[PDB]
């Protein structure tokens, strides 16, 4: 009846109602650290999330998300590959059932634990509904998570997920600074894709950071904690809730390092 990642609606049948599961651009893609370009003239990545404002979080079913009030320039990003401002919107994570799978992007055929999307929309537009019609629409920063040391900056985030427990429940979450979840560089991978969940709109510019950031295990046991159902309805663990990796096509990743 609407889509998820078992065994009958999972991506093997996305297709069926979004056609576009077999475009050009479909994202997560390996990335053939060998094949990749580098490319000089890709200027460095601008974060600038001083201003933020977190709102709240949500299960919704699929995976949980923090909420930003993007209402004004407060959060951005620029430079890198991109042209113009582009507002931080929303971030969520991609995990698996074991430690050695939960990731959407490969690094050569290599899972990692899980993977952080930043997600931000090109402010030309206007707002976001505008920016889906675009290929330039949306940017999205991917994060790797690698189990190891705890991360400070993500256990606020890991405390609440109690609150969201069911698909449907929302928890306040105000006063979160997202700068306490990158890595020290900002070294990157850059290439044409799209969202990796239904509709799947080929309208994102994807940046792929190099250096991965460590999570313990404990943090990422209460992800897996989670549940795709509402409350009331049998249980289904929030596990795996990633797409495999899609053909590359007429595509090329560059890096913006040697
Ligand atoms: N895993 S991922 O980073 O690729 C990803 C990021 C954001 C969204 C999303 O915002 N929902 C869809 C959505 C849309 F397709 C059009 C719109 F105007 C608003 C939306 F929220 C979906 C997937
Ligand atoms: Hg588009
Ligand atoms: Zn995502």
């Amino acid at each position: 009846h609407h889509w998820g990642y078992g065994k009958h609606n999972g991506p093997e049948h996305w297709h069926k109602d979004f056609p576009i599961a077999k475009g050009e651009r479909q994202s997560p893609v390996d990335i053939d650290t060998h094949t990749a370009k580098y490319d000089p003239s890709l200027k460095p990545l601008s974060v600038s999330y001083d201003q933020a404002t977190s709102l709240r979080i949500l299960n919704n079913g699929h995976a949980f998300n923090v909420e930003f009030d993007d209402s004004q320039d407060k959060a951005v990003l620029k430079g890198g590959p991109l042209d113009g401002t582009y507002r931080l919107i929303q971030f969520h994570f991609h995990w698996g059932s074991l430690d050695g799978q939960g990731s959407e992007h490969t690094v050569d055929k290599k899972k990692y634990a899980a993977e952080l999307h930043l997600v931000h929309w090109n402010t030309k537009y206007g707002d976001v509904g505008k920016a889906v019609q675009q290929p330039d629409g949306l940017a999205v920063l991917g994060i790797f998570l690698k189990v190891g040391s705890a991360k400070p900056g993500l256990q606020k985030v890991v405390d609440v997920l109690d609150s969201i427990k069911t698909k449907g429940k929302s928890a306040d979450f105000t006063n979160f600074d997202p700068r306490g979840l990158l890595p020290e560089s900002l070294d990157y991978w850059t290439y044409p894709g799209s969202l990796t969940t239904p509709p799947l709109l080929e309208c994102v510019t994807w940046i792929v950071l190099k250096e991965p950031i460590s999570v313990s295990s404990e943090q990422v046991l209460k992800f897996r904690k989670l549940n795709f159902n509402g409350e009331g309805e049998p249980e289904e663990l929030m596990v795996d809730n990633w797409r495999p990796a899609q053909p590359l096509k007429n595509r090329q990743i560059k890096a913006s390092f040697k």
